[PDB]
């Protein structure tokens, strides 16, 4: 089997071996090109490699455009969420809002973003230069580890990215992971994915992207976005319940095979009964990754244990 | 129901709560007579005040009277350990030894300490500036925290103290709490103490004295210590397996309500058939307290569940 950290400090050893989406040489992002931008996240590379296990996030300074674009993203969200994100989310953002400080004047910092998880779930921050393996961050979901980024998206194009920027991560992500329940199912998928085969790995990972990324579910007699790659990007919040969009039931066996993209709107997004059975539905497959062994973190000490 | 903490920080709530077994005004103990030993205390006792959650403990500097006690006490006990302590403590000391400090002519850091404990089985110190009742120690073990003593005993009787110097913290408790199966039965019968029936807190007290302080155990065709009580005193340490004290079966519904002494040796002890047996039994025991609730920890946010 592949070999898997055990510990919490050992995330340091795959941490940092940053990936893309290849969207540098599109035509549809030049905002990669920006050699600007491009300095920019070389610094907040820097700080993510220059950090290790038990410091504190660094507290950074963005520039006006920077807290121009977060200003743009998050109060164009903030009004789409009213009618477009699921109650589970609504009833967390507030929350981040009065206790995270999370304003469209004001740039969360990740030390305090990462404290108030630790109270919240146990979840804690760990600034990263970039995407990483779907391996590695769903490894890091064992010891409740979110690989976060402190860099934003390019402001020309505030509305998408295909990059996972501090917007997405804060926005998309971080919500969720304050809620217990979340906070717990996304521990289990990530313990199951320990030391798997790469086979059941990527059928996770597929299955992650129509759940968490982009998942879609009904409410009552509506539908709303649960995902966060939906949450994140006010330009497809508004295009995954339009018209556009394929629709299909969620189906575990169906859903892990299918295809989807990277660097533009998802052309297919799978409806779940609930954000509930969503929930059921994945950890039901995880639970059904085979493996040599079978693992248990333990929250005391730190450590995976190899049963 | 009594109230209690429901978080880790709420310990300081009841944290610095001092008591004293009366043995001050005892002409058998002058120590605690001595100015230079009070005020010694003092220091220490200031240190506990003006710690709080999260913050290091402090580093202190050891006058060369408590290095020589501490040398004293702690070879003398090394000496006595190889045919009086039980068998899994003397597996686990070599490891504080060479992993953290523990030495002749080296007093340890609670710090350090802590941290050894933190990545073993979870365990953490807080500096305390004395004696704590037993509701408010029990109850720092449910989250596994140990309220530990900086200062040490007086150089005038290093062979016994009736206070929890550091000595006994160390030599006594330390070492167990370091195990995984010891400290998951510390923190159960703490859990079940919180918010419990004073009756029954006592009983449960009087139960930790006779097994945790000054438990005997039999391994083989042998009997060897096992309490920490017993574990930090090379003065009754030599005593407990002499033919003086007077021995019995480890019988809870008998110990529960036995008397002891604690500004002297124990006139008895209570012998179990095991190590293992003796924690059976208590845990036994301590899920018989009854309650109008039960309680959980969770180690991911260090809170207490109300169930
Ligand atoms: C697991 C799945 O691939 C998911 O999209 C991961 C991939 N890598 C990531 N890397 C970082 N830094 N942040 C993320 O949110 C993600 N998302
Ligand atoms: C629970 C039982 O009373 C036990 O002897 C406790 C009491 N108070 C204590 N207080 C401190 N600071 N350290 C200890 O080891 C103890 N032992
Ligand atoms: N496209 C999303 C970002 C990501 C979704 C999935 C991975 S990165 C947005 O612009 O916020
Ligand atoms: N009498 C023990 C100390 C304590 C035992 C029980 C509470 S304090 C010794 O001298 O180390
Ligand atoms: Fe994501
Ligand atoms: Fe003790």
């Amino acid at each position: 089997v592949p070999w898997f950290p055990r510990t919490i400090q050992e995330l340091d050893r795959f941490a940092n071996q940053i990936l893309s989406y290849g969207a540098e040489l599109d035509a549809d992002h030049p905002g990669f090109k920006d050699p600007v931008y491009r300095a920019r996240r070389k610094q907040f590379a820097d700080i993510a490699y220059n950090y290790r296990h038990g410091q504190p996030i660094p507290r950074v300074e963005y520039m006006e455009e920077e807290k121009k674009t977060w200003g743009t993203v998050f109060k164009t969200l903030k009004s789409l969420y009213k009618t477009h994100a699921c109650y589970e989310y609504n009833h967390i953002f507030p929350l981040l809002e009065k206790y995270c400080g999370f304003h469209e004047d004001n740039i969360p910092q990740l030390e305090d973003v990462s404290q108030f998880l630790q109270t919240c779930t146990g979840f804690r921050l760990r600034p990263v230069a970039g995407l990483l393996s779907s391996r590695d961050f769903l490894g890091g979901l064992a010891f409740r580890v979110f690989h976060c980024t402190q860099y934003i998206r390019h402001g020309s194009k505030p509305m998408y990215t295909p990059e996972p920027d501090i917007c997405h991560e804060l926005l998309g992500h971080v919500p969720l992971f304050s809620d217990r329940s979340f906070a717990q199912f996304s521990q289990e998928i990530g313990l199951a994915s320990l030391g798997a085969p790469d086979e059941y790995i990527e059928k996770l990972a597929t299955i992650y992207w129509f759940t968490v990324e982009f998942g879609l579910c009904k409410q009552g007699d509506s539908i709303k976005a649960y995902g966060a790659g939906l949450l994140s990007s006010f330009g497809e919040l508004q295009y995954c319940l339009s018209e556009k969009p394929k629709l299909l039931p969620l189906e575990l066996e169906k859903t892990a095979i299918q295809n989807y993209t990277v660097t533009e709107f998802q052309p297919l997004y799978y409806v779940a009964e609930s954000f509930n059975d969503a929930k059921e539905k994945v950890r039901n497959f995880a639970a059904t990754i085979p493996r040599p062994f079978s693992v248990r973190y333990d929250p005391y000490t730190q450590r995976i244990e190899v049963l």
